[PDB]
């Protein structure tokens, strides 16, 4: 019941949708743009399934303000979207593409007017294809180009952006992307990917340098997947490859960004291979944040590796608990959201603090004008009970983002997987409320109360 | 009679018009990577990321040849070597694949060709040895048919300026390496490792060379052209008919890929039966522009591929394991030394494929001593060069049309994988002064090839 929910949340509670620019905007050669390295990794065989690119997407680059118009009919007050470098500086350095920036001046122009909040993100994966010539993430020259592409976006859009993020999810452009070769670039090498770690905490602190000297007044935040990690079992051994898994995947990131440092465990194992850190790096990373957002799916559980020679954190899958699933597999476990929002809060000092994606693959299409998705609404109801929960204990929880607006382009699965409120029918680009969508919808347009 | 020099002793072996030349490609020595609106290569890419190249080593200085080119041509000229063979770098010509011609890029061989002819040094130029502009791979690379258009283009683009002038011109260096090497086992940019990539790439880039020989006969039909091939001498284990029916499997793989379409207009039977169903699409002319009689062709060549049958339970074809070799003679980056396995490959090449004059395109030693008192004792490649010239002039006498003959390399310079720390060259290269010094083998090649023309 979608009104005994509301009333668990505080009045100024923000909800939002969100997007990334990868997935939903097409028009991948048109206005300048140039290729990213999604792109690159579509294009090739063997890395996303079917072949699928970015080409078409959901036609958002032509669609943008009819989309505009269903989050305003939605009432849902907030949009997070994300900004396309190759838009924006098509070559990764070089000349600003001032039509890249008109794009999503409009953008924001449109949401101003509407009443529509914007959380715009600085990166979601999209690197310009040409930074490869460098070393990509794994050269810190990239850094400093990041650092100009977010002082050019931030002096045009700055003025009516109600939040910027640097980064969304570290942890799948530097592990996913250079170790496990899952994603863009598709590399497999510890070298190369504690070098995009380093880079990329780098970048992130030379975003919020860059974002605070052209637009004060816009609050600076990071957008982090923080794994939810849960041993298989309670023995010493597992208790302690849960913590080596921590510090790997989540301290990696939290800990030279909040506490200015990397995990000591991990730098006893992993350090000799780390690139050169500058005296003043560390303490660029942790500047200051004015909020944080939280990506959560499903949890991470983990036991110990014993084979000899495993690298840190050596650490392996252990098996679900839920027999729950959605239909990309991962599985449905709400608590662990509460126990990890509980953790980072322990042991971190963090801002407040967003869910800037938590939602759920199921594949229902349309009949009858119309997505009967009962498991993704279901999902959210259970997944928002823990949000009120949080919010019960005290904890600083501000708003919350579902994680897609429409159905896209998935990485790895190609269109294949869909996690939208939104149904896009690819052939026709029909957008269709789902039966999710229009609960949320319903949740969403009480507030602010 | 009296004591004769090896090397006089051995000129006498060749004909009169044999030519002699030296060897080179634009990314192992030219450097200058961001200058005159170069765009970055796949393998700049490749170089600067972690875990693909030695030491992280990369082509941005390399023997800085960009800006000493002259003096380059001088010692090619001292050498009294007949001809020199270069690559051209796409990503100077037209730095995106496609998109505007750089005409800065144009000028740079442009008087680099100007600069051999003022010299007498005859031109070969190698339109495309590995250094694919890097914004290709936002539609695939040569896993997308477009990149062979692409080629096509920018082969038109350069024999329409350098065409008036070059003595020859070859569309590919080593499609092997270019496909399986880099797309299937890893080792080379882009580093994939993929058999629908590696089909495709294949598949393209024999169709990017027949695309190339129209090219250059449409703007150049008075330059012969050609296609560089590393040719693999596959030994089977033994004369079982499980090894020799493997060495057929091999050689198809890793030869027939490239030999059948390109001279006989077919890929191989056994070969599209295992491999068929994951090719691109071969649409109806394709075989047919691939085919088109070439005026000549390169043998690269250093050691034989030794093979014998893997009968592991659903082995991808050619389903071979490695072989042991017949001598523990090994260079220095660890290939065995076998001369007569280029014997064997020619003999079996022209028996089975009607092929036109051959060149030895590339033919050479990793040897890494360095400067001793103003030299380079190098004997064990002067050893090297004396065996296998002795091959090729077995060859000439055989009858086989061996027309001329390439050192691999002119001098030290970047080798892909293995950065800076093997070295090929004729000539050595002291990377922190940039100082050229002729070896002993260099000098003993200089000696053979000054008599030449007779
Ligand atoms: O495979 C990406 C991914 C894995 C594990 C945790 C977060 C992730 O990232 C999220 O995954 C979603 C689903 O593909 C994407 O739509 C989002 O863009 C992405 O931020
Ligand atoms: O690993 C490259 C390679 C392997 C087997 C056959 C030919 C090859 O390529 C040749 O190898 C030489 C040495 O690295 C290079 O200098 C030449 O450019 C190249 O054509």
């Amino acid at each position: 019941d979608h009104k005994a929910l509301a009333a668990r949340f505080p009045g100024d509670f923000l909800f939002g949708v969100a997007t990334a620019s990868f997935q939903i905007e097409g028009a991948t050669k048109v206005d300048g743009r140039k290729p990213s390295i999604w792109d690159a990794f579509c294009n090739m065989p063997g890395h996303v399934f079917g072949r699928h690119n970015g080409d078409v997407a959901c036609d958002h680059y032509n669609r943008w303000e009819d989309d505009l118009d269903l989050i305003k009919e939605m009432g849902v007050e907030a949009y997070r979207f994300s900004i396309a470098w190759p838009r924006i500086i098509p070559d990764g350095f070089g000349p600003i593409n001032e039509k890249g920036l008109d794009f999503y001046d409009r953008l924001v122009d449109g949401c101003k007017a509407r009443g529509i909040k914007t959380y715009a993100t600085l990166y979601h994966w999209d690197l310009p294809l040409t930074l490869m010539g460098d070393g990509g993430w794994a050269s810190r020259s990239t850094a400093h180009a990041f650092q100009r592409y977010a002082k050019t976006v931030m002096a045009r859009l700055g003025d009516r952006l109600d939040a910027v993020a640097t980064f969304n999810s570290p942890w799948c452009a530097v592990w996913l992307s250079h170790l496990y070769g899952i994603h863009a670039p598709g590399e497999r090498n510890m070298e190369a990917a504690l070098a995009a770690m380093h880079h990329i905490n780098l970048a992130h602190g030379f975003g919020v340098e860059a974002s605070r000297h052209v637009a004060p007044k816009v609050p600076v935040g990071l957008v982090l997947n923080a794994h939810s990690v849960i041993p298989a079992s309670n023995s010493d051994a597992d208790m302690k490859a849960a913590e080596r898994a921590f510090q790997f995947h989540n301290g990696a990131f939290f800990d030279p960004v909040f506490k200015g440092e990397y995990p000591a465990e991990m730098i006893e194992a992993l350090g000799s291979r780390m690139p050169v850190v500058e005296a003043e790096d560390l303490s660029i990373i942790s500047q200051k944040l004015d909020w944080w957002g939280l990506n959560y799916y499903t949890p991470m559980r983990v036991a110990d590796d014993a084979t000899e020679g495993a690298e840190f954190p050596a650490t392996k899958q252990a098996p679900a608990v839920s027999d729950v699933k959605t239909d990309i597999g991962w599985e449905v476990y709400a608590p662990a959201l509460h126990s990890l929002v509980e953790t980072l809060y322990e042991r971190y000092e963090l801002p407040d603090c967003y869910i800037t994606e938590n939602g759920a693959c199921y594949n229902m299409g349309v009949e009858n004008g119309e997505v009967d998705d009962q498991p993704r609404l279901d999902y959210y109801a259970e997944h928002l009970g823990i949000v009120a929960d949080l919010v019960k204990d005290g904890y600083p929880m501000r708003g919350y983002f579902a994680w897609s607006l429409m159905d896209n382009f998935e990485w790895a699965e190609g269109y294949r997987m869909r996690f939208g409120l939104v149904h896009v029918d690819y052939e026709t680009q029909v957008r269709t409320l789902k039966n999710s969508g229009k609960w949320y919808s319903a949740l969403a347009s009480g507030f602010p109360k």
